[PDB]
């Protein structure tokens, strides 16, 4: 049974004049492992994922600038100012070697970060990441109309800003088992009030998908060539049918990705970790010792 608490106490750090709040269980030494959500979840998306990995290692989860229980500066909300954020989160927290564990936007910003710090990263868990996507027949046909709609002038902002409809239509749509109303107000609660969404809808309008747009394509491009070079131990989760990972792209992975694990998790759309959390927080504790 998928647990739906978040018995996590609550912890703040001071970020470029902000506080951000994460969850910091687990032993105080050893390797810390960071794990990174991203749109439009928190560190509750890793609620039980977390005990897997808590009982050996350090776990922090910080909650995005703007996101969670982190605060709501006045940004632009592009995805530089989450690099700038948990760039100096990350130094804040004085954390040196880590072993990351990331999704979605949180991919994007783990990558990037360890492209730039490739010597203090000891291993990447990843699951549903963000790579340049070549064109709009590798997204979900089901999705596809509403990612374009998001991605259009004035009707993206309609949808995503005053509907809300990453949390109310992308998120349980996204999971194939269905998100239970507990669940769901956890996942509200930062987002209650339309002038708290600009980061929902920032984040598909900088999705890599057919060379747009450029700058980010280029850089999730360089962390991808990064990825390919680098002998650091990776551990992918993929579902079936997957959205942004298919089974296809996770073969591709598997032949090309150095010192890459695989795990098949069966169903799974975007948000695996809510299809099976057990054996993804299993398969990390697993994979840990061999670091």
């Amino acid at each position: 049974e998928i647990g739906t608490g978040f018995p996590f106490d609550p912890h703040y750090v001071e970020v470029l004049g902000s506080r951000m709040h994460y969850v910091d269980v687990g032993p105080r030494d050893g390797t810390p492992v960071l794990f990174l959500h991203g749109n439009p979840t928190s560190s509750y998306l890793w609620r039980n994922i977390i005990p897997h990995v808590a009982p050996s290692h350090r776990c922090i989860a910080p909650d995005l600038i703007g996101m969670g229980k982190s605060d709501k500066p006045d940004l632009d909300y592009r995805f530089d100012d989450h690099v700038r954020y948990l760039d100096a989160f990350i130094e804040a927290l004085g954390l040196e070697e880590v072993v990351l564990v990331i999704h979605d936007w949180g991919s994007a910003l783990g990558f990037h970060w360890a492209k730039r710090n490739p010597e203090r990263v000891k291993g990447i868990a990843f699951m549903e990441f963000i790579r340049p996507i070549p064109t709009w027949d590798e997204w979900p046909e089901f999705a596809r109309e509403l990612f374009q709609a998001f991605r259009t002038p004035d009707v993206g902002r309609e949808l995503i800003i005053d509907q809300n409809a990453f949390i109310e239509g992308i998120l349980p749509k996204f999971v194939v088992r269905p998100l239970t109303e507990v669940e769901m107000d956890h996942y509200r609660e930062p987002f209650l009030k339309p002038v708290w969404r600009e980061p929902l809808w920032r984040f598909p309008n900088e999705l890599p998908i057919a060379g747009e747009p450029a700058n980010i394509w280029a850089l999730v491009e360089a962390y991808m060539n990064w990825l390919h070079q680098s002998p650091v131990p990776k551990l992918l989760f993929w579902g079936t049918p997957g959205v942004l990972i298919p089974p296809a792209e996770a073969a591709r992975l598997a032949e090309s990705l150095p010192n890459l694990k695989t795990v098949f998790i069966g169903p799974g759309l975007h948000y695996l970790q809510e299809d099976n959390p057990d054996l993804i927080g299993s398969e990390i504790a697993r994979w840990l010792p061999a670091l």
